[PDB]
């Protein structure tokens, strides 16, 4: 099976880097076994997939790595075609923890490098093995940690090697403007995942993206509170165009301009998700799915709304 490498459909980052237009994101959900994280891994990468998305917090990090090993050993794919995400986790962001956390996920990964490297949030927590430190309440345990000095031990990492590129997640307009404008700047991040699709489509967020050279990557891109894929329009675009709800969402993703993470666990979703490129929406009915926006976001992260850079109280 032909890779889907940034050799055939790739988006430029603002560091000279060149990103697959379409990942496999790998977030594992409580109810699926690890074992199942693997599996869906290896297959991603049998049936094309290049741009593989993980996260410390995913706690999967070895599995992805075990995938990735497998496949280059079997001859599937080599290093330089892969595109390997990850990203440090609230707990780390104290500048002091931040390169011994990505040497620890690359360690985790089998990798000596990454090609992506974010800050999963603009918002630290307490440091220490618990992932979500909270209080006798369950309040979150918070720092103090401005995310611009995260930023710059982000740089010396790139600086030596570790990561190709790097990035944030979860930042919104203000948090973006005071990376861009933080004195002594050497790296731009490259992107900005967040939750976007059809429910969330982040216009504005991503005109100011846009406006930067900042690529917005889509988590959630099918809607992860109403059903996305089960919305009478775009089940209507879909049967106008003779394809699936999901293969309609991501592809509005994909003609704005979007890097969408696409994720199954089964092998038929994702190998229909490879699809996306095959066909192109009308303007007619690329303006049909805009009107379908609700701002409705199905993954809020609860668990730091007591911060003040909890970053979605802002309009964008
Ligand atoms: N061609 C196709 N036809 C029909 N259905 C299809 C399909 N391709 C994928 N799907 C289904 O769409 C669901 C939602 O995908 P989405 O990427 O929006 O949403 C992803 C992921 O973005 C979201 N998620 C939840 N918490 C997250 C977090 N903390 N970080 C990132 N993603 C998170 O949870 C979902 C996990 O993927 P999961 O496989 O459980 O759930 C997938 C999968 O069951």
């Amino acid at each position: 099976f032909q890779g889907m490498s940034s050799k055939q459909h790739c988006v430029k980052l603002n560091d000279g880097h060149l990103i697959p237009a379409l990942g496999f994101g790998t977030y594992k959900p409580k109810e699926v076994p690890k074992s199942k994280s693997l599996e869906a891994a290896c297959l991603a990468l049998d049936v094309g997939y290049r741009h593989v998305d993980t996260a410390y917090a995913y706690q999967v990090e070895e599995e992805i790595g075990q995938a990735i090993q497998s496949a280059i050993a079997a001859g599937v794919v080599k290093r330089e075609d892969l595109f390997v995400t990850t990203k440090l986790w609230c707990t780390c962001f104290r500048p002091e923890l931040v390169k011994p956390a990505l040497e620890k996920s690359l360690k985790k990964l089998q990798l000596d490098y990454v090609d992506l490297y974010i800050m999963h949030y603009p918002v630290p927590m307490k440091s220490g093995d618990n992932d979500f430190p909270v209080n006798e309440q369950g309040k979150s345990l918070l720092d103090t940690v401005d995310f611009c000095d995260t930023w710059e031990r982000l740089e010396e990492c790139k600086d030596a090697g570790l990561v190709k590129s790097i990035g944030v997640s979860n930042f919104n307009h203000r948090q973006l403007e005071r990376i861009l404008n933080k004195p002594g700047l050497k790296y731009k991040p490259v992107c900005n995942q967040v939750e976007c699709h059809l429910y969330l489509n982040q216009r504005k967020l991503l005109d100011y993206c846009e406006s930067k050279d900042i690529v917005l990557v889509a988590y959630g891109a099918l809607g992860t509170s109403p059903v996305l894929l089960n919305d009478p329009v775009l089940c209507d675009v879909a049967k106008k165009n003779k394809r699936s709800p999901a293969l309609i969402a991501l592809r509005y993703l994909i003609q704005r301009g979007i890097v969408p993470l696409a994720q199954s666990f089964k092998e038929n979703e994702m190998r229909e998700n490879l699809q996306v490129f095959g066909f192109q929406l009308s303007p007619e009915d690329m303006k049909t799915l805009d009107g379908l926006n609700k701002n409705f976001r199905y993954l809020p992260a609860e668990f730091l709304v007591d911060h003040p850079e909890y970053p979605f109280v802002e309009e964008y």
